[PDB]
Formats: C-alpha cells, structure tokens, sequence
C-alpha cells in the first residue's frame, strides 16, 4: 500500500533541499539511516554536496524529499512511487558508482511501491511559478529567502496591503510637508537677516531646522515619479536588506543618510541648546566652535558605525530607508540610545538652568514685596487718625526698607553705593517721622511721609522699575522652558513608548509570518492539484496607529521647533530687504 503506519511529529525544518514543504507533519521511518529529524538534516547536509551536477540534482531532488522529509498526516506516512524512483536510476547513476545505493533508496517496490501518488512530484524544485506570495521570483542568490532557491522576499511590506500604504503614504507626505515649509520658514528668517540673526543660541534653532528640514527633504524623496521602487526595492523587485550591498544602486543608503544623520544632529542640537541656555544664564562665546564638532561628529560616526555593520533596511510604508527594521536590536541601539542620552542631558541641562533662574526669580520678587510693603504702608500713613497706627506703618516701612537695602559681580561699584545710598535717606527720614509718631505728632509725620514719598520715586524708583520688567522675562523664559520641558519629555516618552512597543511584540510578528508563508507555500501546491486549499493569515501584525503616532512624534518635534520663530517681532524683519521707498 502507499500508506504505512508511524507516530507523525512536526517537522524541525519546513524546507526540503531549497524548497519550501507544502506540510507540516513528517516521519524519520523511511529514512532508514536516521533515528530523529537532527540525523535527518545531517543525511541531506552530506546529500547537498551533489548540487554541483544538476542533472543528477534536479532528478534526486523529489526523491530525497519523499523519503528523508515525507507528509506524515494522522499516523499515516506516504511512500515515494516506483516511477520516481526509476527517474533517479538514469541520471543519478554515479551515486551507485562510488558508494552504491542505500538499501532505502534501491528500487525495490517494498520501499517504492509502484503507482502510488506522491506530493513532492507535484513540487518544482526549480522554481517557475513556485513563487507564492508574499515571494516573488528572483535568479539573484543575493535577494533568496533563508535558504529556499528561486524564491526572494517581496518588496512591498507584507503585513500591510497596498490600501494601508496609500493612507501612511499621503499622512506622511501632510506631516512631512508641514514640516518641511515650516523649518523652510524658520530658515529663511534667520537667513534674510543673516547679518543680525546669526548669534547664540539663536541660530541653534536656525540649525535643529536646517537638519529637520534636510531630513524631511529625504522623507519627501520617495514620491516621485518610480522614485519610491526606486529606494526600497532592489533590481529584481525584492526589498531592500542588509543595505548597503554590493552591486546595487545607492538611492537608498543615501536617503538613509539623509534621514538619520539629519535626525541625530537635529536631536544632540537639542543638548547644545540646553548648554547654551545654562551657560547664558549663569552669566560665551569661546566654546561656539566647538558645539558644531560634536553634533556633526557623533551623528557621522552613528551613521557610518550603521553602514559599516551593513543593517540599513527598506521600509514600503514608511517610504524610506532606516536602521534596525529586520534586526530590532539596532534600532533600539542606533535610536533609543542617543535619544535616551540626549533627554538625560539636556533635561540636566534645562534644571540646571532653572535653578540658575529660580535662585534669582525667588530674590527679584522679595524686592518686589518690599517695594509693595513700602506703598501699602505709605497708603495707611498718608490716610489715619490714630497715632499708632502711624508709629506701626513707619516701624514695618523701617522693616522693609531695611530688608531691602540687604541685596545685590562687584559691591564697589558706583551703582551699588548709590543705590544702597538712597534706601540710607528713606531709613532716615523714616526715623525722623518715628521720632515724630512716638511723640504723638500726627500730622507731622503725615507730613513727613511725603518726604518719603518724593524720596522714594527719586532714589528708589529707577532701580525698581528697572527691576520690575525683568519679573516679565524671567517668568516668560520659565514658562516658554517649561513649554519646551514638558513638551520634549513628552516626545521623547512616546516616540520611546512606540518603538518600545514594536521591540516588544517584534518576537512574535516574525513567528506569525514565518508561519503564514509556510501556509501560502502549502496553497501554492494545494492549488494546481486540484487539492481543498487553506485559508491563510497574519495571526498578528504591527498596529498602524503606533507608526502614525511615532511619527506625529517626530514630525511633531520637527515643527514645535519650527514655531519658536513665530513671533511679532519676525514679520516685520522681511519687510526691511525690499521696501525701498
Ligand atoms: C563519484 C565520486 C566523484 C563521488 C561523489 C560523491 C557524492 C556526490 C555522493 C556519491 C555517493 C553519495 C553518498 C551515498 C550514500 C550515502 C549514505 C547516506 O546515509 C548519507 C549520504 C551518503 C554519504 C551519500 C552522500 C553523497 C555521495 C557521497
């Protein structure tokens, strides 16, 4: 019969000499010289070395498969035919020449019983239209799927189908062009007054847009016209992996290039600019040179560090080239780490510069108070009847005027012995009028508040009011750092939190289209035999929204850095260049 009976066990290795099985179950019972499945990959490892004459391969082929790796189904092993065994004898005669043939491989019907139908004869080992999708056919060794000959992993993404590549396609073209005329605007503002724009750390921003924008301009590369196939897919149709590979265009490691490198300076500029708002704090420009080496350096050495391990991969959805698709150990390397690094610094950086701000924001409102002590206490004095209350208001004036005098790179300067100069006069002639409200003197001292008065906005007034702006910009850097604070700790947290997600779930997704492209290659075969064919399908794959979300991370911070340069105060510098008379 073409059945024998034997306990069936999955197979440890879907694929059968460059072929990939149109089952799941086999049985190490044929295979005579083999005992588990491990023995059985050692048997057709030593047959492998016969590929070198193809026509003894082509015809030991189907044979080698129908005996080492048979379909086992509900304890049911089917033996080869006599007729494909026959078509081993002629061509694959030299194997009975050197070592003679297995007893399991000889011709005798108990082992090939004749007429019975086999499922290997209906596979083609060269592949003509063997090819099943998600695999197209390619002839190029450099584009083949793990091991499996004629076959090559498609270009386009086979996770998604081409009407989800159409929606990422155009919001990544709405949010990439956001970006790119955004960070264009910023450019051309601090570029039209080049001669007035260029300072620190003004032109920081000027130069995280310029990479933001050089960077867009790479994600904006792939809609031309064939532009897209272009950089993702290789010459024979099979997306792009391992780039960058011998032989094939560079208009991927390019666009590649573009983007990260772009991103990485776009995202240490950050650190720069941190330094440079804590530095402008604390007080130049001596270390203005030196920012410019570090945030061009490191991204270059990233990048070449990712072109040197060769781990550039082409995504269909994203329309672009990154690092770490195939391998999520870089990403989470090349990515997450500087990023991670960068948050660290340039959020020690920003606290930094905060207390450096909150130690004097703390100092300019205390002579705020005291300056309002002295008016509602002046308010009560110029406007009482009882003489107490009169002796109090000075004695508290007295307080505040004195706690005032107490504050502050040089003591000696003329403006500090000045100023202090003044507070010595209201001190005095706030004594003079306590003399006066002890005695019981009201009015006079009533009058002698006026003197106070009149003192107080002659000698005290103009540093007060000189000190009453700052308040204004003090509090507008805390808020607009605070804005920035708790906006890129935000970026950062979720663009952390996508690509975190993937890195999670990316063990499984591999196992679930491993397992559907060994269920498409069983319909491959289960279609033109007129076989009942499976339905197959992706048991889980990567949530778009995640993607659409890291990049309206990314984008995101693309164009918060671009509104920094709306202000009022911009519209009318454009108006200079041109306006002639
Ligand atoms: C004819 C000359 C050039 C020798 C060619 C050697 C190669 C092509 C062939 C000839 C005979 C073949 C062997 C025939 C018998 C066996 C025993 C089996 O359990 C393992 C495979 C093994 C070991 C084969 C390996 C491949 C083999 C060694």
């Amino acid at each position: 019969k073409c059945k024998k009976t034997t306990t069936c066990e999955p197979l440890k290795y879907n694929i059968c000499l460059g072929s990939v099985l149109p089952y799941a179950l086999t049985s190490t019972v044929l295979a005579e010289d083999s005992s588990s499945q491990d023995e059985v990959h050692d048997k057709l490892s030593l047959w492998s070395g016969l590929r070198n004459a193809p026509r003894c391969w082509d015809a030991i082929r189907p044979l080698l498969c129908a005996v080492y790796m048979p379909k086992c189904e509900g304890g049911k092993v089917e033996l080869p035919s006599q007729g494909l065994c026959q078509t081993t004898r002629v061509p694959c005669a030299i194997v009975a020449r050197e070592r003679g043939w297995p007893d399991f491989l000889k011709c005798t019907t108990d082992y090939f019983p004749e007429g019975c139908p086999n499922e290997v004869q209906n596979i083609k080992f060269n592949s003509a239209g063997q090819c099943e999708a998600p695999l197209v056919r390619t002839d190029n060794p450099k584009s083949w799927y793990e091991d499996v000959e004629g076959c090559g992993i498609q270009c386009q993404n086979p996770l998604f189908t081409n009407k989800e590549h159409r929606e990422m396609h155009i919001y990544i073209a709405i949010f990439s062009s956001v970006t790119i005329f955004c960070t264009f605007f910023t450019l051309a503002t601090f570029l039209v007054d080049w001669k007035n724009s260029n300072r620190y750390p003004a032109v920081i921003l000027f130069y995280v847009n310029a990479c933001f924008f050089a960077g867009s301009i790479g994600w904006l590369a792939q809609f031309m016209d064939g532009a897209r196939d272009e950089i993702v897919c290789r010459g024979d149709g099979t997306m792009r992996l391992g780039e960058p590979t011998s032989s094939e265009t560079l208009s991927c490691v390019i666009i590649f290039i573009i983007v990260y490198y772009s991103m990485m300076s776009g995202v240490i500029w950050f650190v720069m600019l941190t330094y440079a708002w804590h530095t402008s704090f604390k007080a130049l420009s001596g270390k203005t040179s030196y920012f410019h080496l570090i945030t061009w350096s490191i991204p270059f050495v990233l990048t070449v560090a990712i072109l040197a391990v060769a781990q550039v991969d082409g995504d269909s959805v994203s329309g672009i080239c990154f690092v770490g698709y195939k391998n999520y150990h870089y990403r989470a390397g090349f990515v997450l780490a500087p990023i991670g690094l960068v948050l660290i610094g340039g959020g020690y950086f920003l606290i930094r510069g905060v207390m450096t701000l909150f130690s004097a924001r703390r100092q300019l409102a205390d002579l705020e108070d005291n300056w309002e002590t002295l008016n509602d206490n002046l308010k009560v004095i110029e406007k009482a009847d009882n003489a107490a209350q009169v002796k109090d208001a000075l004695t508290k004036m007295r307080a505040a005027a004195l706690d005032a005098q107490k504050a502050t790179k040089s003591p000696d300067s003329p403006e500090m012995k000045d100023f202090r100069h003044g507070f010595d006069i209201l001190v005095g002639q706030i004594d003079d009028a306590l003399k006066l409200a002890n005695e019981g003197k009201v009015k006079e001292a009533q009058a002698a508040a006026e003197q106070l008065k009149t003192t107080r906005n002659a000698y005290i007034q103009k540093y007060l009011e000189r000190a009453r702006s700052t308040l204004s910009k003090i509090n507008e850097t805390m808020l607009r750092l605070g804005i920035f604070g708790f906006l890129a700790f935000g970026f950062v947290l979720i663009t952390f939190g996508c690509h975190f997600y993937d890195f999670f779930n990316q063990a499984e997704w591999e196992r679930s289209f491993r397992e559907y492209v060994l269920c498409e290659a069983n319909v491959a075969i289960a279609e033109q035999t007129n076989k009942p064919i499976p339905e197959c399908y992706i048991k889980n794959r990567p949530s778009l929204l995640v993607e659409k979300i890291n990049l309206f991370a990314m984008f995101g911070t693309g164009i918060s850095m671009s509104t920094w340069v709306w202000t009022k105060a911009t519209i009318i510098i454009w108006k200079r260049a041109w306006c002639r008379i």
